[PDB]
């Protein structure tokens, strides 16, 4: 199996959102990932490409046989991933204490939203709920409108799965010293708060307000925002540093002498009006050509459907084709032990067959 | 130093955005992190709390001595982080090969936006630019308006720092088996694409469209969006599963038989108007109480300045007081080798002191 995590053995108690995304990435990087779903499920081969780089098995964990077969897998594995409410694995007999008794090298990885304790620990939730409580959702969107969810990118994945991964991998480094596994408690409400640590830092030094749409990085700055072009499509501008901003102005055809200062916030309305009129005078693909190879920090805002035609995306092989649809290649990249293309979702496998393969 | 990464040694060449965030998380989890800045930028004790859990040393890397001293650090370290454009470390004589001569065990970690090669590889950029090229930015915001940046959470942090971290820690694992370091190439355009793999999967199965504001998780669904309340503050609704959705309607006082089906998308505008009126008739705190302990997936949308008063936040100690204000505690959490509270940014120390501390 190709990639730096070759040899790593992972058991995933099937769930939704972050836990499968973490499991996918370990698979992506060469880990041997075995996914236990319930049998009331899997109608053949999955169409869900997030379940790539997996072996799927089924098992009623409520039954005695199911539980015993699960515990045999966990006994021979490096990592367990579960993302059910706190208490579910305990009551099923697969809690950390029970797993510790059959394999004290195990990394026991618990993926939740609210965490393992506290008043909300049993409420159902999704990404939008977890980022609503820690101040993040309130900060996203235009000032004159209600907050808008940044898909499920910030809570599920960026503040969820990715912190789960860092915990798993940090714990595996620690196990090199101690010879011992441990519990990783990854909560989306905590992870996402660390993801936005910058804003908490800037807020302490008066460089970030709670007012939505009135900061440097939320769309409030005329030089960090999107602009509509002549054709109704968009470019993005990210010209924070004065030398990049000057390059953008020159490319737009505006003399610095006619505009207000870049960071005179009281004249941002005027500046936005000027940039708006200038970007609106040609189409997105015009601006893309003008600004290619420049430090102006102006790029076209591509729709998913157009991404496959962008030279820089093509050349670095950011995507691969699979089942009438492009998919992202593994990230990040490794000089010596490169990842390979992902394997598609396979037909279910028998759980004894895995135990035998794992040397049993 | 508490945490699973006790005894990991990390040299950070000072940059902006993702590299410092990764370095911070390594520190947070107990790595020994030494940050090399240039003498011209360091003034008093640094007031950017993203520079917590570091030792700061200055060193003109363009000088012969600065270079020599830095190669002596790298010699004694496990990981090097650099976030400059490609070519930059090479010309300093700190490139991956100069480093492999003094330490073939080093994990050489390169944090860029566009990658190591390809047509955009020397282009300046920020978060908003990296996410504009791969479909992500186009998908964020309301449909009748231009895309809005989700702060810098998706490119720098979620698809940036976090993948550098997964790469550093996966390579340390590969290394335990091979004796050898390697180069980790973390490109924000790649990481952020993997971060949004769920949407690529969903597009292939016809379950996601390129139309902004017309999807389950982008704000188009009336049951996954924010609503304004009687006091002008907001709640978030994330009631995807029908049972949770049903529980939400009952608490709004709405008879499910009077409403269009949850997932009849042609009638979503109509459903939204009914839910809008319901949520508008009481204030945020009313709804927060009404739905406490519920599975209705309705949560108050708090501003940063209110987060310190939320019981679930207080009781799990997601934050600690510092400096000007609250900052997020390390994530994720570990049962045996637990992180400790972050050490503030300390004063600059001399690079010889450090080399004493690390031996040769
Ligand atoms: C769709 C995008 C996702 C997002 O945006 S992230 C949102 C999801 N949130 C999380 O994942 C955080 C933690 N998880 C949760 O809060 C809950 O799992 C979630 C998602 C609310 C779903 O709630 P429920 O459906 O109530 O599930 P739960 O966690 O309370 O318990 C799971 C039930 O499944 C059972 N189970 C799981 N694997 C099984 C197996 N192989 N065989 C037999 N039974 C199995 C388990 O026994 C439990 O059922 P029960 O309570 O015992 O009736
Ligand atoms: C504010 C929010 C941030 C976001 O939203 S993320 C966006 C940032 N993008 C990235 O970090 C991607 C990779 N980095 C870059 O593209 C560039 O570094 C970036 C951010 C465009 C800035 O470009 P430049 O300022 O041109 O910097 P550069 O990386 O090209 O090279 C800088 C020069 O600094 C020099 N330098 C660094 N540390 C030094 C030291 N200790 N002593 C002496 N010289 C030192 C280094 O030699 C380099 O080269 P040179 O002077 O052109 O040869």
């Amino acid at each position: 199996m190709a990639g730096p995590l070759s040899g790593l053995r992972v058991v995933e108690l099937a769930g939704i959102g972050p836990g499968p995304h973490a499991a996918m990435i370990l698979g992506d990087l060469g880990a041997d990932v075995v996914r236990i779903d319930r049998p009331s499920s899997v109608d053949g081969i999955s169409r869900d490409a997030m379940l790539r780089n997996r072996r799927i098995v089924t098992a009623d964990l409520k039954s005695d046989q199911g539980l015993e077969l699960a515990l045999k897998l966990i006994a021979k594995a490096d990592v367990l991933i579960e993302g059910y409410r706190p208490g579910v694995t305990e009551r099923l007999g697969l809690g950390p204490e029970e797993c510790a008794k059959v394999n004290d090298r195990l990394i026991y990885a618990r993926m939740t939203g609210w965490g393992q304790t506290g008043p909300r620990s049993q409420q159902a939730g999704h990404d939008i709920n977890y980022i609503s409580l820690n101040g993040i959702l309130h900060a996203i969107g235009r000032g004159d409108e209600r907050p808008v969810p940044p898909l499920n990118l910030v809570g599920d994945f960026g503040g969820g799965s990715m912190f789960l991964l860092v915990g798993i991998l940090a714990a595996l480094w620690e196990r090199q010293s101690s010879g011992k596994g441990q519990v990783v408690d990854a909560a989306m409400v905590d992870g996402s708060s660390v993801l936005i640590q910058m804003m908490w830092a800037m807020r302490a030094t008066g460089m970030w307000t709670d007012t939505r749409g009135a900061n440097m990085l939320d769309g409030g700055a005329p030089y960090y925002d999107t602009y509509e072009c002549a054709d109704g499509r968009y470019v993005a501008v990210g010209a924070i540093e004065p030398q990049f901003y000057a390059a953008m102005l020159a490319g737009l055809g505006l003399d610095a002498a006619e505009l207000p200062p870049q960071n005179d916030r009281a004249r941002w309305p005027e500046l936005r009006a000027l940039l708006t009129e200038a970007f609106a005078s040609h189409d997105r693909d015009h601006w893309g050509a003008v600004f290619a190879n420049s430090d102006a920090c102006v790029t076209p805002v591509l729709a998913f459907g157009e991404v496959h035609n962008e030279p820089h995306i093509i050349e670095r092989n950011t995507f691969y084709e699979a089942n009438g649809g492009w998919q992202p290649m593994p990230a990040p990249r490794f000089s010596r032990t490169a990842s390979s293309q992902p394997r598609p979702p396979a037909a279910t496998i028998d759980i004894e067959a895995v135990l035998t393969d794992w040397d049993g």
